[PDB]
């Protein structure tokens, strides 16, 4: 029992140290993209998050790994990771593509959808006009899963 907390501890840490490299990778982006704006230097490109991704998709997509994503509120840096950016762009087609598919396998809850805002940047990818339309038909369908326990 103190084996299997320490255990479910180790993973949580795992998970938590993902959770700030995504927050730092997602920061990073951002100041860089402020930089651009700010210089004009084209030779700025904002890359951190493509880097990571790999490693962001295998932790997703792992069965065994779905609790503690859960609950560590990684999804707080899935919603980042998928916010507008200040030269108003939006993040790549790999990154959203991968992170849609991977939210349709979470058994993400209400309370997960609660604590982590990932619901309101979600409804913006089904209105948003930068959005290509097949990844705001996955985020519509999303949508209606999330609130159905609410509304049917």
């Amino acid at each position: 029992d103190p084996f299997t907390d320490d255990l479910e501890q180790y993973l949580d840490e795992k998970i938590l140290r993902l959770k700030d490299e995504m927050n730092i990778a997602a920061q990073l982006d951002i100041d860089t993209l402020n930089k651009r704006i700010e210089t004009g230097d084209t030779s700025l490109i904002a890359m951190q998050k493509v880097k990571l991704l790999p490693k962001v998709v295998s932790v997703l997509s792992k069965a065994n790994l779905a609790d503690t994503i859960l609950d560590n509120n990684l999804l707080q840096s899935v919603r980042i990771w998928l916010e507008p950016l200040p030269d108003g762009s939006l993040p790549s087609f790999e990154i959203q593509k991968s992170l849609f598919a991977a939210l349709n396998d979470l058994p993400v809850k209400t309370e997960h959808l609660k604590e982590s805002g990932l619901g309101r940047v979600v409804i913006f990818y089904t209105k948003s006009k930068r959005v290509e339309a097949q990844l705001a038909r996955l985020a519509e369908k999303l949508i209606a899963e999330w609130t159905r326990p609410i509304i049917g």
